[PDB]
């Protein structure tokens, strides 16, 4: 996140670290055995972990579990980013406490202009490179969809919108990537892609969840 601010410990309990040997993406705790994150996170060995405020120190709330399943979308095309969603399961189910809760799923999708909370432990510089170890936060809109397309001509499907500041300055960034949009308290985004960070014209892309909302609950009611 460049240009946010540091949100305090376990204010942002949905917030899940991916954990390869090291963290890579972002991701939200739908319920207490699944995940959404990108698509693109996709890795083989995940390790959830939950509860973490600096994610290079063992502080006392996290819980760490393995996920046992992974399901990009089925129409997931990694060119594009088009439909850059996953559902990973965990081995065993999180214990929901005041640190560790989840996020609702949206009914309908949310509007152009409304504030959102994007959160994550990626860079923070939108030219050179710091990762934070506490997380991070930032409010952004979201904007049109003329504005998003104008933009990335060429480059936008209805799976995807436009969240930030077009002067530059504030947006997610690598090592976000999976990790959430909330909107009026429900996971409306998911940090996908976009050209540099906080660069001027160029906001921030996001899968548009309330688009996959079907999908995940039969895939959640099958696996
Ligand atoms: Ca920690």
């Amino acid at each position: 996140i460049v240009g946010g601010y540091t949100c305090g410990a376990n204010t942002v309990p949905y917030q899940v670290s991916l954990n390869s040997g090291y963290h890579f993406c972002g991701g939200s705790l739908i319920n207490s055995q699944w995940v959404v994150s990108a698509a693109h996170c996709y890795k083989s060995g995940i390790q959830v972990r939950l509860g973490e405020d600096n994610i290079n120190v063992v502080e006392g709330n996290e819980q760490f579990i393995s996920a046992s399943k992974s399901i990009v979308h089925p129409s997931y095309n990694s060119n594009t980013l088009n439909n850059d969603i996953m559902l990973i399961k965990l081995k065993s189910a999180a214990s929901l406490n005041s640190r560790v809760a989840s996020i609702s799923l949206p009914t309908s999708c949310a509007s152009a202009g409304t504030q959102c909370l994007i959160s994550g432990w990626g860079n923070t510089k939108s030219s050179g490179t710091s990762y934070p170890d506490v997380l991070k936060c930032l409010k952004a809109p979201i904007l049109s969809d003329s504005s998003c397309k104008s933009a990335y001509p060429g480059q936008i499907t209805s799976n995807m919108f436009c969240a930030g500041y077009l002067e530059g300055g504030k947006d997610s960034c690598q090592g976000d990537s999976g990790g959430p949009v909330v909107c009026s308290g429900k996971l409306q985004g998911i940090v996908s892609w976009g050209s540099g960070c906080a660069q001027k014209n160029k906001p921030g892309v996001y899968t548009k969840v309330c688009n996959y909302v079907s999908w995940i609950k039969q895939t959640i009611a099958s696996n």
